[PDB]
């Protein structure tokens, strides 16, 4: 009903929240946060490697959690794209159907409302 559809507009509001962040990232700092130093470099100054021009006060301005409670995942080098930004869904696993299927940056348009989809 409501909460389904209300949690999936969630998780596609944060991956998309997530990515533009990341993507100012590396307009700054000209690489992605690598995977070990994760979605936390975009609130909190990394290491291994330090970036050049860290902007003061960070990318977003908090890490959303997702529906389900658990933190969104991130890769970079993806095996998706350059970088994958991700939710595994309602069952907390990769793959799966409804609730419980993965949306990633790589497939977001799919769990977008109907206007954003090319047919
Ligand atoms: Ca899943
Ligand atoms: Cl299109
Ligand atoms: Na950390
Ligand atoms: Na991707
Ligand atoms: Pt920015
Ligand atoms: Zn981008
Ligand atoms: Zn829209
Ligand atoms: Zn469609």
């Amino acid at each position: 009903g409501n909460k389904e559809k209300a949690d999936q507009q969630k998780a596609v509001t944060d991956i998309v929240a997530l990515e533009n962040a990341l993507d100012m990232y590396k307009l700054d700092n000209s690489v992605y946060p690598t995977t070990d130093q994760g979605l936390e470099a975009l609130v909190t100054k990394p290491t291994n490697p330090e970036p050049r021009n860290y902007r003061e006060g960070g990318y977003i301005k908090r890490l959303p959690k997702d529906p389900w409670g658990n933190d969104y995942q991130y890769l970079s080098p993806g095996d998706k794209g350059t970088i994958d930004v991700f939710t595994l869904g309602a069952d907390g696993q990769e793959g799966g159907e409804g609730t419980g299927a993965d949306i990633g940056n790589w497939n977001i348009q799919d769990f977008q409302l109907e206007h954003h989809h090319h047919h």
